[PDB]
């Protein structure tokens, strides 16, 4: 089926009860290339499964606790087949890959992220490593022995564009699609080589075909698109009469499966992040050309957050123009591709909370809403044939079913939900289900936090001192590996604070709860959701103080992180608060008869927001923006392009990192030009030569395609590099001798 809905009624028994009919046809769906080729009077299809998980998510540090919290990728990759010498003898394969911001040996990535601070590049050598597994799948299944470590890490290097800005140069551009090929070239002529010797030997088992299932959530599910593509544009063959195929190495290749939950493609950072440099014209889901056998994706899946809205998590939807190279026709889905909607914020859907996180799910995994669209996912890919272990190889140990529980009274709000929620198109459910949380909190935050039910059970926050004591701990832990894996032992001072430390937790034993993959993260949902909750009471009140016709807004951009940045516009954000306000106060009088009053029949919908749905954002705040969401190279909103390729758009230098000071209007005047923008060198505080003019307003035009205004930017020369811009300037000599020293 296609197209986009609201997520499906959940059934009361789960989605995870079984028939011997149900079994025979998935164990059937995977035997069918042996069918073939068997049915032409002993062979096998290799089948790989490759989970990229999201934002923060690391498997080994976030599964090692007593308070686990495996992301549904995890969770899908654990019931997964594939694991151990001999499953993969007989041709089933899983490979993990963790989120950016953690810890990836593989592709020596050694320390977690800064605040949630996220460059492209993790993205784009998370993709290669993806890519360099199903080399070693076949290489194993060929040779029976996997790749060296120092062989992926060496691939995926060679693989890289190398993104950077240098004083002398600029940027240095790098062709990926010509990097990646030709790094795989050498080991696919050897893969096929010896496919050719087997064939003309007769040797068994007769290799047949590659057939892939491949899961992601958040950037890990930008990273899953953009790897479908890359791996399209690498075993399209469709030579020789014009017919036209997928081989990987002479093997014919199929997705079976793309499962993808709430995908972000953004940079890790009004300003209003955009993608990072490998996702754009990637996240289009790929297009076919003109048993089925023509097919590159068989089936794709989209489960995506209502109820998210931080600027830092915008979504791509997997709806885009037919497409010459050009686009014709309105936004739509492709064949055999769905997208559904699903309440509860970005780890909402793709899992990633433990129990009792801000007081939801408290005592129970099976009270987690995440649960429900895990389920949702784990149906779709056993229908299309993914090698998924059941309720010996072939079914779920105890551990791993209970990683797949759900509780009647979570399958009960989860379908009041479900029933109220109105059909539409992704807009439009997003317009009312943001209404509705917005309802929800008008009495829950507006009404004042601290008294209502549901905040008596988050659980208290950590004392400071052992927050300061975890963090210094973390800290040398954690530089000691880096260093290590590429430090001086610590001073007196730092081992008598070390210890001070080592004490406040309860001795060494303690220790071993360091997790060197991840940032810590101290338990604050008090302080946190009492703060969120006094920024919305305040944004929905409107009580500004003094206000003027326009605002100053600045921040420094880091064009090394490799992605594209925006700002929205002040009359549309005016608007969106004011929508947002109307329907959201509408909305409450039929949540709730009076304050703390959950009017009759609305129970069960305000409990799921009491204990389900979690609050990811703990002029005005995000809370009364809508979320942006990408349709290929569409988007819901206006944006206007403050800075991709490389450079600040208007900005006559380039330059690793830029100061800027935007001035527009304050849209709170507007409830009742372009931004004025001027750069500077953060380094020297010195003033940037700006230009100007109806080309450059041009390109910065605030419009809905900004996909297009992106490839259109790309594609005009840069500033000049600092070293040839200074020639001139005294004053950028002096920002060169600053940015030289770095």
């Amino acid at each position: 089926n296609f197209g986009f809905h609201i997520a499906p009624t959940h059934p009361v028994a789960g989605r995870l009860t079984y028939d011997s009919k149900k079994l025979s046809e998935n164990i059937l769906k995977q035997q069918s290339d042996e069918r073939v080729f068997s049915r032409a009077q002993c062979c096998k299809a290799i089948h790989i499964t490759l989970g990229f998980d999201g934002t923060n998510n690391n498997d080994k540090a976030d599964g090692s606790s007593v308070s686990p919290s495996c992301s549904n990728v995890a969770r899908l990759i654990h019931a997964s087949i594939g694991s151990g010498d001999d499953i993969n003898s007989r041709g089933i394969f899983k490979y993990y890959c963790p989120g950016v911001g953690t810890v990836f040996p593989d592709i020596k990535e050694f320390t977690p992220s800064n605040m949630g601070l996220i460059g492209a590049e993790g993205g784009e050598n998370r993709i290669n490593w993806g890519l360099v597994q199903l080399v070693d799948a076949l290489f194993y299944t060929l040779l029976k022995s996997r790749l060296k470590l120092n062989d992926v890490q060496g691939l995926v290097e060679e693989m890289s564009t190398n993104w950077t800005v240098s004083t002398l140069t600029g940027g240095l551009l790098e062709n990926g699609e010509k990097k990646r090929r030709a790094a795989l070239e050498p080991k696919l002529k050897e893969l096929e080589e010896k496919l050719r010797q087997r064939q003309n030997s007769g040797q068994k088992p007769h290799i047949l075909a590659m057939r892939l299932y491949i899961y992601g959530f958040s950037r890990g599910a930008a990273e899953a698109r953009a790897f479908a593509n890359w791996l399209q544009e690498l075993t399209r063959v469709s030579d020789a009469d014009g017919r036209v195929e997928y081989r990987f190495a002479g093997l014919p290749i199929s997705i079976e499966f793309l499962g993808l939950f709430d995908t972000v493609a953004a940079v890790g950072l009004p300003f209003a992040a955009g993608h990072m440099d490998w996702a754009d014209d990637t996240m289009r889901l790929p297009d076919e050309a003109l048993p089925e056998d023509c097919s590159f994706l068989k089936r794709c899946v989209h489960l995506v957050s209502c109820h998210e809205q931080r600027a830092s998590f915008p979504l791509d939807s997997i709806r885009r123009r037919d497409m010459n190279g050009r686009r014709t026709g309105p936004s739509c889905y492709r064949k055999w591709t769905v997208e559904y909607a699903y309440p509860g914020v970005h780890s909402d859907v793709g899992g990633g909370y433990g129990v009792g996180n801000q007081g939801k799910a408290v005592g129970g995994s099976e009270f987690l809403l995440s649960q429900i669209a895990l389920q949702h996912m784990y149906a779709e890919a056993f229908e299309a044939g993914a090698p998924l272990q059941v309720p010996e190889w072939r079914v779920m140990v105890p551990k791993i079913e209970a990683e797949f529980s759900v509780s009647e009274e979570l399958a009960t709000r989860f379908n009041a939900w479900q029933a109220q929620a109105k059909a539409g198109p992704l807009e439009e459910v997003i317009r009312r289900e943001t209404a509705l949380i917005t309802a929800w909190r008008i009495d829950r935050y507006a009404g004042g936090l601290r008294n209502k039910a549901f905040f008596a059970n988050v659980p208290p926050d950590m004392p400071e001192a052992q927050q300061k004591a975890w963090e210094a701990l973390h800290k040398r832990r954690s530089r000691e590996y880096a260093a290590a894996q590429q430090l001086p032992p610590m001073s007196a001072a730092e081992q008598a604070e070390w210890d001070r430390n080592v004490a406040l937790i309860g001795g060494e034993d303690q220790l071993r709860d360091l997790r060197v993959e991840k940032q810590f993260d101290p338990p604050l949902d008090q302080r946190q959701l009492l703060g969120a909750a006094a920024e919305f009471a305040h944004d929905y009140k409107g009580d500004w103080g003094v206000l003027d016709d326009g605002m100053t807004v600045g921040g420094v951009i880091d064009l090394l992180l490799g992605g594209t940045v925006f700002l929205i516009n002040e009359e549309d954000e005016a608007e969106e608060y004011s929508q947002i306000h109307r329907d959201g106060s509408a909305r409450y009088h039929q949540l709730f008869s009076a304050p703390d009053r959950v009017a009759p029949g609305q129970e069960k919908l305000v409990a799921l927001f009491d204990e389900q749905v979690h609050d990811s954002r703990a002029p005005f705040t995000d809370y009364f923006r809508y979320r942006l969401v990408h349709f290929d190279n569409e988007s819901n909103k206006r944006l206007s392009v403050l800075a991709t390729a490389g450079r600040v758009v208007g900005v006559g230098v380039m330059l690793a990192s830029v100061g800027l000071s935007v001035k527009r209007r304050d849209p709170r005047m507007l409830l009742g030009g372009l931004p004025e923008i001027s750069a500077f060198d953060p380094l020297t505080g010195i003033a940037l030569p700006m230009v100007g003019g109806a080309a450059l307003d041009n390109l910065r035009a605030f419009t809905r395609e900004p996909g297009d205004k992106v490839e259109q930017i790309g594609q005009l020369p840069p500033p000049p590099p600092l070293a040839v811009a200074a020639v001139q300037s005294p004053a950028l000599q002096q920002v060169l001798l600053a940015q030289q020293t770095v």
